DNA sequence: CGGGCATGCCC
DNA sequence: CGGGCATGCCC
């Protein structure tokens, strides 16, 4: 019944965990302690995938942005009007997208209004222990009438053909221009006040 | 042939001239040493029209913003996609409005694509000098994909019903949330470094 | 590239 | 209300 999606890790029966590449002026960045990874739009940021046994056939990964904030949960995370405008297959509303994948599914759900952007699953090539989508963010979190400043999270998820949730978990997003700044900034923040 | 409308003043033979109240927090302030106003988005910004010989019935006055810039002048002054979103008689990508006003007139024109708001001159009360126009600006300056920081001019002409230019008068605009403290700081600028 | 200005807003 | 943070950008 809620419209709100789940945000709770749930790492499954396949061990699922998302990983992130080392990395101002950066064109991402990705903080541990934190857990939020720090990206400039329109620009790659990638996402590993990692599994401890392997998805059955016709999995499928999909990502979700929902607000952070409990006073925002329930608004649906879209591209501002001004980058809406400026506009391949995704609908200029959507705030994520996948590049370098020829079978992406962009979907708007009919009863919760969400985005939301889909592959499918690949296990790593023989030699690598992980999988990675590259994602691209179209709006900064600053965006008027868009994120507005607000945090976002990105819900990653595994789902099988039928729709069963095999793993759930997430992640922080800040799209601004100074991603190593304002990774440096919060950081500090964390251990001078949090 | 000029796509760009003239900026330059012209008093002319009924004696021309605009005029502005005096007045951090204020909701519009207009300086004189930079022939600036200062004002917030949606938010009265009152201009005195003031003549020496009264002009002929039917008399119009139009408002348009030009920007100021050089690099900028040829670029056609359009409120930005948020606020067009969030939009009586005005058209919603029309930066420029006037409230308190019957007969206003919105016009697009047809070959130059600018946008202006006209209303008719009417002269002075017994015992007044001046009369005066709400206009609203419906944007910030800084607004993204609008003005996007960039300085513009209102430029307000008198012209009879027939077409005739009788007087031409301009004076910049900034559009922000704090007048006051932004014309306190460019006054400064312009004692300090102009 | 990094230093520092910008400018709406601080929940 | 004013002090000062914010955050894309400096032409
Ligand atoms: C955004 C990512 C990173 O974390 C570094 C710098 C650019 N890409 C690949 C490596
Ligand atoms: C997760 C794995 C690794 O450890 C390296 C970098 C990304 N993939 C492939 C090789
Ligand atoms: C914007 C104008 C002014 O200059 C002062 C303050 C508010 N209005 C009327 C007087
Ligand atoms: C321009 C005139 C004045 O001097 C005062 C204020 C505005 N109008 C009417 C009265
Ligand atoms: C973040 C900061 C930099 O380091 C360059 C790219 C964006 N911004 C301006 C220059
Ligand atoms: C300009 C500044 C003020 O003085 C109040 C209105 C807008 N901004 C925040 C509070
Ligand atoms: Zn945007
Ligand atoms: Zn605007």
């Amino acid at each position: 019944s809620s419209s709100v999606p789940s945000q709770k890790t749930y790492q499954g029966s396949y061990g699922f965990r998302l990983g992130f590449l080392h990395s101002k002026s950066v064109t991402c960045t990705y903080s541990p302690a934190l857990n939020k990874m720090f990206c400039q739009l329109a620009k790659t940021c990638p996402v590993q995938l990692w599994v401890d046994s392997t998805p059955p056939p016709g999995t499928r990964v999909r990502a979700m942005a929902i607000y952070k904030q409990s006073q925002h949960m329930t608004e649906v995370v879209r591209r501002c009007p001004h980058h809406e405008r400026c506009s391949g297959l995704a609908p200029p509303q959507h705030l994520i997208r996948v590049e370098g994948n020829l079978r992406v599914e962009y979907l708007d759900d009919r009863n919760t209004f969400r985005h939301s952007v889909v592959v499918p699953y690949e296990p790593p090539e023989v030699g690598s222990d992980c999988t990675t989508i590259h994602y691209n963010y179209m709006c900064n979190s600053s965006c008027m009438g868009g994120m507005n400043r607000r945090p976002i999270l990105t819900i990653i998820t595994l789902e099988d053909s039928s729709g069963n949730l095999l793993g759930r978990n997430s992640f922080e997003v800040r799209v601004c221009a100074c991603p190593g700044r304002d990774r440096r900034t919060e950081e500090e923040n964390l251990r001078k006040k949090g």
